[PDB]
């Protein structure tokens, strides 16, 4: 993969009952962990939520891998890879979602879907009362021949509370794993933003700085990274 | 509702990254709270993963409601309603459902969507080890105006083990509340059973036996329900 | 155990930084599944919470066990046993309890251990919202060698709602796998009731029912329990 | 409190129906985040049980606070705190923790409660199968007056394996809220690790190392931390 | 006015910054002293509070006066009248009304306005800890020319708990003061309830009966009544 | 108690900077609710202002308790009990009191401190303008382990007006929590008279009938008290 | 908000059953603590009673706040705030507010609601025999994350006498709690002027200077403010 | 008086039924406004309950009256004064006082009497757990030829919140109207501290400053004080 590509998204799913569709189009930097799209919904807008719930779901193969940690996304083009997670809310909400990724030529390619439930009417999601996710770290770690994340993150609500969620995922590479190489246990910061909503609430540019490392802060006494 | 109708089903989902497709046929008797469906695997199939974990998305219109408990679904022909769940494995596995259920006549449709995720590759599910769920008991409340239910249920192993699960549910009328009368809090006794195998594991002969019901067998020393 | 015992009771426990001891008499009825005690809070009465979250920690020796399943309660004396617990709140709290029964003449001997932590400062327990259990069905299996369970509950609000949580089970025998009948899988209904409260909320008279059974309201369609 | 101090610390805890007791003398470098433990189980050793899971619970006062965030913890001092924890292991063992933190002239004094339970018997755990710890990242935000900690962990395991769990932590100041400096979300880096084993199992060398601070790695468009 | 009188009442408020509004449709017997209302929150609802102190603000042409005591409200028609009140609670929360009461053909139509603050955030009725309106007696004398009323009331608490609030009424008569036949001290008993709820908290069936009467459990020494 | 008892009053006091004393002999029967004395005002007469103010101030144990209330104050015999009171007037008067009552054999003996303030020197009370108490309800209920209460009153006027006040009432009991039955919500009417003044208005034969018991006036439609 | 803005008021009341409205033009120097304003009645002029009582429900955001005591109010804006409050007069009188204050470029612009009652016919407010009020001192701490207010008042009779109320007042932010520099207890002085009346008693004008301090003439031998 | 007095107080009172007295000896400078009390508790002490209620009872003639206000405290002297109280709290606690005041040579001396009720068992108060007075601003004026004020006070809690109360008082001089000159509306700073507390909690080291004045902070527009 290059140092620059184009981003073409295409997301559809039904959250509480409420049926919708996305697209987007965008542009990143694969070694700089960069990425940025205008993310439109297409179907089903303005939208009953929150799109804060949405923007999770729109970036692996966008993070620059340090500490020479092997980069199982980037490794898996040409083929590309696909990923499944549950996101669980801790007030009673539970997204779950499944993604393929490829790359056409110098294009990364995104399709999602998801299945959303249980989110309370009243709940700052619901409600459209959040206001963009708080940064994050996520735990990688290989399991099964296939690499798993778990990832604790909390959106920022109009109160100045958090609402706090819980991602489990399961990264898949379309290539057998013979094929790659494996990472050891390791972390992936990741900053999502939205800085502009336009109109009306259904066109929103989105962007993703994300950084896979090691602890770096805290010295081993054993040796270990 | 009339109390013997036929059933028709349209299943597609995603689970563990692996598409498929299922219809199915079947007869019901509403007031009896007994169902019966011929269910086929019209795409993807044979599943790579046991057909256990895709039984209980296949009823609720098709119970016997007792002790004068409102019903909830009957009331809400002929607009109908719809239901979203997810399931969460003691494994780590999750299996996230949306179900629209409507009402032609005499015959009940079904239009169910899946996304399963995280099931583990080396377990019983996944290895097809499971034989049948164990019969299970529903818990149903009212909260912000539907109706609520969460069940817990357990998946028979050769091993002689159970596999159990935590099903959280909405079910949705598309009734206008004025025209529903709200359950108090009650249970639903179910019984799903796959009593035949055929067509080299691509159709499924399920039955189905429920009932909603008050505790009777614990006397109230308050008089209560 | 005869079918007429004394109950004795001791509890401590902290829940949210706040330490307290209760103590109670009692007795019940082994094989009639019926029981009764007056508990008193000893120390750190009144409680800064609702005792509805105390009272499922006071008794699975007094349970009508029917269809001749096996009683792996009844069954553990004179030796006795133990049991652990761990009770999920859908608003975030968690109560572990450890538990300790004994059988000295006629008189069963409860020792009860509880921490619990993140309950809600305004949710309906901290701020006494509650008003009793609901009944309910707990679910028991073997694993392991021992008997497990896991049980759903609902507490009711003044305001028509209900909280609910979800109980994690292990019960130890304190008899040799060898020396008992292990029993398949069943279920047991539970009926906690609060009838009398006095001496400014500190002494609760609480009674309780429980049946152990199959599910007989749904016929298996192929001759299981 | 100054550079150095003391350490004393004094646990006792029932896991899986086993009680037992620990003891531990060491220093640490408030200011530094690095934290020195001499732990000895003083009863019921050797323990049936990793120690590894013990680990976690022997030290919020002993972290390096960065970026001008502030210190809910030393802030506390002279008066103290208290926190309260419940882990919830993959595999569906709990271990809920009860602490209080006192600074008796140069030397903190930790006295802490355990109760631990369903840990699978032939899980890494209770085989004793685990190798330490990862380094992991805690979440901290505050909630209703108080600071609030989310960590997700990972216990390494002989057959390559990882353990995950999940912490839930409520911190609590004995200073009244008004006289303390309430700190954003913030992230604090934890690096447990065991560098010695003596004395048949019972007595552990411990050190630790944290560091309070802001997403530091990924860049953001609107410039915030 | 007729034996048998419809309802219709226009309601709108503010009680701690939150707005909203009321309808109801009804019936009453002015001389039995009965009446009934289906109240719905048409704006503002669910409403954030109990619905318990909108209650008493919807009836006192619909009271059963007795022992020849001249009824105010009754002799006020055609012309009607309106009342105006302040009812404080013990906890420092503060509601004022404001309503108009006429007699439109068979119906008696209420437009009532209401304004309340400092209702603490965790007291009883913002936390919805309520369980309704304990009956009440309200004690009447004429002053000025027109006639006014006091009442002390008491909020049952789902902890057993009373919430006391005193309330401070005039009551106008539109009708010429020369046309009125003024009547002595006297009481009035009071028995508001709300007997159903439905709709996510929004339709309330309230009903109420009412008494006019002179002191008749203690007899006079000196033969006043 | 007897049901019949001799009185014996002792009372002191001090308002508008007035200070006074009086002594009374009497006579009740208890459980018919009826009492008598004859109130010499022994120090500080003729009073400088109404002796009404002071009526309410002399008699709990003497009231009839129906409908099988618990009655707080004859089950404090023999030990006895205390009461303490503040009495606010409509015009800025404050009354405060504290009495001990005690049954010494068949003499009930009443103990009374008074201190009374800012009453209006051109008010009813200091010009001697009243004429005697309208009869009055007390609504009684527990709290903290004690019997609370409240009472408005009715002072007639000159012009044929009304002065009202409020009376706030803390009763308690010198039995221990263990040795009463506390009683529900309820209300007490209370006919206070003065029959006959003499010896230069220093000598006042007073009068009392009072009754215990539910709203009897009002039908409840759900089953309530 | 600038150091000079311009006012527009909107106020709509009904004050013992009379209806009015009123509008205002002015202007303001936010942090010299210095108003003025033209108030119209708009609708039910000339009042009934003395515009006296509505001058104080006529601008907290305009107070010069020494000593670096945060300032609740202009920290509030953009998003602006909101208060509530309730006067209580000694002879009996009640008024409740509800008032939103929002800024529009540099235009500060008031929105009020007023229902008031119980004013004596007789007394000097309905009888419009006041003449303005005194000046005075507002107490202002926080509670439950909003600022609170009470405050004692004196308004001058044209006898002499002084007719006094208590204010008792919540302030709301519209800012989240988290992004407010919260005061510590302090003072507010407040002089109200109403410096002009004409046409026919519907137009005033009328001016205010406020400053908000600490107690600056007793010092403290503790050291405090 | 001179500018330089001994103090010399008694006091006696009963709040929530238990009784107790003090006795104090100190020093005052009447024009600088400061006192200085070492207070002792001679009977029933340790008090059950903040000796923080007792403070305010212990100062008028011992503040520096500015602005040529008329002093009428200084002015009744030698003859002196009395002066009654009643101090109302939030929760519902009341507490009435009655003070007399003379001068015996140089040394002032206070009689103190006291009433208190009502004080909830779970307050700050009956808990020890306010911490001092903050300052406070009392509002005095003349009304039926004597001198009247009124106060509102704020006990700092150990939480950080605030309990506040209402104080109404009447100063009643010992000379005649006609001998004295009256002052216009004015206020009085006032600042309470306890400096030192001692023998068992039973010593008390109370100082106090004190300020007549108007106020100075807002200039007046139409030339008032």
């Amino acid at each position: 993969i290059s140092d620059n590509v184009r981003i073409k998204l295409y997301m559809e799913g039904t959250v509480n009952n409420h049926h919708f569709m996305c697209e987007a189009e965008g542009e990143g930097k694969p070694y700089e962990g960069t990425q940025m799209e205008n993310i439109k919904v297409t179907k089903g807008g303005p939208l009953p939520f929150s799109f804060d719930i949405l923007t999770p779901n729109c970036s692996v193969a966008i993070t620059k891998y340090t500490s020479g940690i092997p980069d199982y996304f980037k490794q898996s083009f040409p083929e590309g890879f696909t990923w499944e997670r549950t996101t669980i809310y801790e007030d009673g909400a539970y997204l779950t979602t499944q993604q393929e990724t490829k790359l056409d030529g110098n294009c990364l390619v995104y399709n999602i879907k998801i299945l959303g439930c249980n989110f309370p009417p009243n709940g700052p999601v619901m409600q459209k009362k959040t206001q963009g996710w708080e940064p994050c770290c996520e735990m990688r770690y290989t399991r099964d021949g296939v690499l798993c994340g778990q990832t604790l993150m909390a959106l920022k609500c109009a109160d100045g509370n958090h609402l706090t969620c819980h991602l489990r995922t399961t990264y898949r590479s379309k290539k057998a794993a013979k094929a790659l190489q494996m990472p050891p246990f390791h972390f992936s910061d990741h900053r999502p933003e939205i800085v502009k909503v336009s109109e009306n609430g259904t066109l929103f540019e989105q962007h993703e700085s994300s950084v896979a490392r090691y602890c770096q802060t805290c010295p081993s006494k054993l040796g270990h990274n």
